[PDB]
């Protein structure tokens, strides 16, 4: 679990949304992951417009922080699941690091804010969905 709450936004997961989510739709893309559902109250994260690629994750398996370093933001393969068939999944980002399924939401930050949600992992690597392309969420 997870979000990001920026101004009248909120970030999800796409396969984590819930009704509310739905009912309140501003955009959503299957293939990155993303849901963007529209709030009452004002969101105060900040989000990174910058091509970092070190910063640390939230990771609630561990209730710790981790620092990793991350790959440049690709269409990575993505083994199927209840949520989606077998897929490429665009936007992706990967590091070394541990996650576990309810790990999905733990946010991922570098010096200039938000870069983005845990969304993918296995194996001892942890995915990352982007943020930092959507200039919108800002305006
Ligand atoms: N974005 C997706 O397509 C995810 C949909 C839910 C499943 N998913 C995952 O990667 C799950 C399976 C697993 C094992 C360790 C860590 C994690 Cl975060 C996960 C992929
Ligand atoms: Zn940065």
């Amino acid at each position: 679990s997870g979000a990001i709450y920026v101004g009248n936004y909120r970030v999800v997961n796409r396969h984590l949304a819930t009704h509310n989510d739905w009912a309140n739709l501003v955009w959503e893309d299957s293939s990155r992951d993303l849901l963007v559902s529209s709030t009452t109250a004002q969101g105060c994260d900040t989000i990174a417009r910058c091509d970092c690629q070190t910063g640390v994750y939230y990771c609630s398996s561990r209730r710790k922080h981790y620092p990793v370093s991350f790959s440049k933001p690709s269409l990575i393969f993505v083994e199927a699941s209840e949520y989606y068939p077998a897929r490429y999944q665009s936007h992706l980002m990967l590091a070394v690091g541990h996650s576990e399924p309810g790990d999905c939401g733990g946010i991922l930050r570098c010096q200039h804010g938000v870069v983005g949600i845990v969304s993918t992992g296995g194996n001892g690597l942890v995915g990352f969905a982007d943020v930092r392309d959507l200039l919108w969420l800002d305006e």
